[PDB]
């Protein structure tokens, strides 16, 4: 196989580096690189710059010499072309044709840890001691299992593989047999052993990326933390091959944490990665609600603290952490996540843990294309920072729209980029600026007829294509190409299991198998020559491509979709003010004009004139309200939901492609640009159900609404399925009763009706009164007790949450119960006026119960109609008003005329 | 605190089972140690070595004596 | 930075001014307030424009500097 690489680090004047030989083994070698250099000339040379100035190469001896003459023809205020970063220009240099590789050589590790603790243990401080250490090798495939049995909080016994298989009635912990077959096991009585047998484990498979659910948050500073704090830093920089363990501070997002950086792996928090490279939502992105999420596997159900558990069944804790590590292998096996990184870095040929910034993935890409046309990149120019206005949001009238067609474009910006060719050279100067309003009604003549046209008041080339524009183009023939390779490898995919289930009883052989390509009918003949496990081969290998391709398809989507967020940023290395004005602006202009246009010709069509038909609206999605049309046409015409659905898509479909082209030719001769790519879809929809009184979609506040959508995308479904955000149906801080409950009259309302939301109502009033107390207490902090109280009674400024807890204080004096500690966690359970206890709520400490001498003199004398309001009611206050709705009624208009 | 506990950087011999502060401060805490000096934070440093940061406290303490005298 | 690029501790007085005076003096320093010159400046600058430190825009009138030797 090719020569391809696994990670490069820079040691004083020296590039070191981990790759896989040509026999697929590991190995690291020293080479003394030789920068080349670029400066500006007058004479003429070969290299040319972006703009079109010769530019002449010089090579140079050493790193600390380019360094040094990048310093001083900087501080004579001369200009330096080509890369300041030399890694980069290292692996494109060294390999310069596409690379290949193959994910098994790659060593992936996975980490997870547990501590036990008296308080939550602080990843910075690191004063608790490790017990748990669970990692996971790839090649090797094993789950090395490091448990400690003699801790300073009592031994323990030693975990059994066979009682932790079984079910859980007879004690086990349900984890399933082939993870056992698997796990490597092995206690310690002391720390310094294990610890230091997971340091030699990490130099015996030195692992080439190194992940784990939030693990340089929790996992990778504590252990190094601990590593320093026991054995010392002599030890702590064993783990990177080249010795070089450097703790960066910052974590600037409020300052809380401090990251880690062990130089020759790459770091890579699995967290982050599901964060911005999964486009969903979820209302707590902790482990274990995203794997209930991916892959419907939680893990039975525990009780007490965490922090007793090690105390208590011991068994269970390491058991837990064993599928800890695997549900985060389960959700890559689902979303093939390292492969999608394995692909991006070899793509971009860059470091690993660049994935990380979309800048540096940008700058290596645009850089490779350059250089593979013989051009420079200019140096990173320093601006301040100015920050320009946000989003156009659209001004939602909170009001309740049954019919409402929603559509945003495809990659807006990456499309305007397209659209005024703004790369750095493509300036032209400026033309005479008009008020906004005058752009956005189409008064202002022509900015200029030979050249091309923004909103930010600058002027553009149209016959010469800027380098980023040239970038954007590549990506996006990639990725078309590389969907028509999913197409081919899907229907291929299904020949071959057409051929698995046909029969094929004959010879075994593997044929001369391609990737990325149709399937031949002839080769599907020859496949059907072949033996079930050669067949079962083909589909392993035909999943494999699909796979592949969904990695390289997935790549290209994010990489288009973070090229917006790179150019606006400073230290990008193509930054400009004006380009960055130009494209916000221009989003902003375009998505006024075309609410305009369908203003205008939605009143047209309806022969009404002046009417608003646009709801609310981000910077690429307008949500128009359309119900006229169903209405002129005829509800009556329309017999089931379906048919009214089609109906309206075949609306959608002769309003969209020929409306959509008038209102954007105009503005693309505007602009004069070579052609207008700019163009919405019909994405989105929602309707509420024929033969029912829902309001179907309303409109609380910005971003914050519900629809009744029946086909996203094409994706019809059989029954309608509500998309909600905004409301507390998603927020945490009600419990997960009350979140079913609102969730529920949300669907009712938008498709039931009226009396269907009163009825719900009285039913949940009548079932919240005996529910259980404990979800119904409002979890709150207990601290400095001691300055509220009053000789055992309420003082000066008492807080509500310490006010309860004087009154538990004062009910439970003589009860023999433990006392509440400052910090303890408390519920509590608002109290009516007039109770004996003296006082409107009482606060029971964390994980406990009540007292049942007073339990039940609490409960018959608890509040919970105050409670229900603010868990309940506020929200449907919210949406009826806006919504047209009631959400109880006591007036008659029926009884009299 | 810095010259009795003897707390220096190079002094440093382990940590014990840390108690709740509120523990110690009403006595009924156990006994964190036998062998080496321990500090309630969850430290413990050993008892005989002088670290170099209480030597030099120590110096300049009698430098403080024998100046004012 | 060779060694710090290896990782290995580079033990010893970074900055050598105190390497210098540790080295060339060694026993006790012995010294006068004769010989040291102390100097103290005051100035007084006419201007209608309140003083700018940066801009240094006017002439200076009053200078006072005492020497102490």
């Amino acid at each position: 196989m090719k020569e391809f690489y696994i990670s490069i680090e820079t040691v004083g004047n020296n590039i070191v580096e981990r790759y896989i030989d040509e026999n697929g083994k590991e190995r690291t070698r020293e080479v003394e690189y030789l920068p080349t250099m670029f400066r500006h000339c007058k004479e003429e040379s070969k290299y040319k710059d972006i703009y079109g100035k010769n530019c002449a190469p010089q090579k140079f001896p050493s790193m600390k010499d380019a360094r040094d003459w990048m310093k001083r023809m900087e501080d004579i205020g001369l200009e330096a072309l080509g890369m300041n970063d030399f890694k980069l220009a290292y692996i494109s240099d060294t390999y310069g044709s596409e690379i290949v590789y193959d994910r098994k050589f790659v060593r992936v590790a996975n980490c997870d840890i547990e501590v036990t603790g008296d308080k939550f243990p602080d990843p910075m401080k690191a004063e608790y001691e490790i017990d748990a250490i669970t990692h996971y090798d790839s090649i090797d495939d094993r789950f090395y299992v490091f448990d400690l049995l003699n801790s300073m909080y009592g031994s323990v016994s030693k975990w059994d593989a066979k009682l932790a298989a079984k079910l859980d009635c007879e004690g086990g912990d349900e984890v399933p047999q082939e993870i056992l077959d698997r796990v490597i096991y092995m206690p310690f009585d002391n720390e310094r052993d294990m610890l230091m047998e997971y340091i030699n484990l990490w130099e015996q498979k030195r692992p080439a990326i190194f992940t784990g659910w939030n693990i340089e948050g929790f996992a990778v500073p504590y252990i190094m933390n601990r590593v320093k704090m026991i054995l010392g830093e002599r030890s702590m920089k064993r783990f990177s091959p080249i010795g070089r363990v450097k703790s960066k501070l910052i974590q600037n997002m409020y300052g809380s944490k401090e990251i880690y950086s062990i130089d020759g792996v790459s770091i890579l928090d699995y967290l982050d990665l599901y964060k911005k490279f999964a486009f969903t939502n979820l209302p707590s992105f902790s482990l274990e609600s995203v794997a209930q999420h991916e892959t419907k596997k939680g893990k039975l159900p525990y009780d007490g603290p965490i922090n007793k558990l090690r105390e208590t069944n011991h068994q269970r804790y390491i058991s837990y952490n064993i599928i800890d590590v695997e549900s985060v292998q389960a959700i890559d096996k689902i979303r093939g996540f390292i492969d999608l990184v394995l692909s991006m870095s070899y793509y971009a040929k860059m470091p690993f843990s660049g994935v990380m910034s979309p800048i540096k993935t940008w700058d290596a890409i645009i850089f490779n294309s350059l250089k593979g046309e013989h051009k420079v990149i200019p140096q990173q120019g320093s601006h301040v920072k100015q920050s320009f206005p946000g989003a156009f949001v659209f001004e939602p009238k909170p009001i309740a729209r049954r019919y409402i067609m929603s559509f945003d474009l495809t990659s807006l910006y990456p499309s305007i980029i397209r659209q005024v060719n703004i790369s750095p050279e493509t300036i032209r100067g400026q033309f005479k600026v008009h008020p906004i309003h005058e752009y956005i009604a189409g008064t202002a003549p022509k900015p200029s007829d030979e050249y091309s046209c923004s909103p930010n008041g600058w002027m553009y080339d149209k016959h010469q294509e800027g380098i980023i524009p040239k970038e954007i183009a590549k990506v996006f023939f990639q990725r078309k190409d590389w969907k028509k390779k999913m197409f081919a490898e899907e229907m291929n995919a299904e020949a071959i299991k057409k051929i698995i289930m046909k029969g094929a009883g004959s010879c075994s052989t593997k044929p001369e198998v391609e990737r990325y390509v149709k399937f031949s009918d002839d080769f599907l003949n020859e496949l059907s020559n072949y033996t079930e496990s050669v067949l079962n081969s083909l589909i392993e290998e035909c999943e494999k491509a699909a796979t592949l391709a969904n990695t390289n398809q997935l790549n290209r989507k994010i990489l288009i979709n973070s090229l917006y967020g790179a150019l606006g940023n400073i230290h990008f290395r193509y930054y400009d003010l004006r380009n960055a004005t130009a494209i916000t602006i221009f989003g902003q202009v375009g998505i006024q004009w075309i609410a305009r246009k369908i203003n205008e010709y939605l009143n047209k069509v309806c022969g009404t004139n002046d009417e608003d038909f646009i709801a609310a609206g981000d910077t690429d999605s307008v949500y128009v309200c359309v119900d006229k049309v169903i209405e002129k046409v005829g509800l009556d015409r329309f017999k089931e939901q379906n048919d009214l659905v089609e109906f309206m898509n075949q609306f959608g479909k002769k309003k969209m492609e020929p409306m959509i082209d008038v209102a954007y030719r105009e503005l693309c001769d505007y602009m004069n640009n070579r052609e207008h790519l700019m163009h919405m879809d019909r994405e989105a929809i929602s309707c509420p159900p024929l033969g029912s009184k829902g309001v179907g979609g309303f409109w609380k506040a910005k971003k914050r609404y519900a629809l009744n959508v029946y086909d996203m995308e094409d994706k019809r479904f059989a029954e309608p399925h509500l998309k909600i955000m905004g409301m507390e149906t998603q927020q945490s801080s009600t419990p997960k009763a009350v979140q079913e409950a609102l969730e529920e009259s949300i669907r009712r309302i938008l498709q039931e009706g009226e009396e269907s939301v009163q009825e719900y109502y009285k039913n949940f009033e009548k079932e919240y009164r005996q529910l259980d107390y404990k979800v119904i207490a409002e979890v709150k902090t207990a601290n400095d007790i001691a300055k509220y109280d009053d000789k055992g009674w309420p003082g000066f400024k008492c807080p509500f949450h310490i006010r309860g807890v004087l009154t538990y204080r004062r009910a439970v004096s003589g009860l023999g119960v433990a006392p509440i500690l400052d910090g303890n966690k408390v519920m509590v359970l608002p109290l009516r006026e007039g109770n004996p206890f003296g006082d409107k709520c009482i606060a029971w400490p964390s994980g406990t119960e009540l007292p049942k001498e007073i339990r039940s003199d609490v409960l018959s004398w608890i509040d919970h109609s105050t409670l229900f309001q603010k868990s309940f009611v506020k929200p449907l206050a919210g949406m009826c008003e806006s919504a047209g709705m009631d959400y109880e009624e006591k007036a008659s208009l029926d009884f009299l005329f």
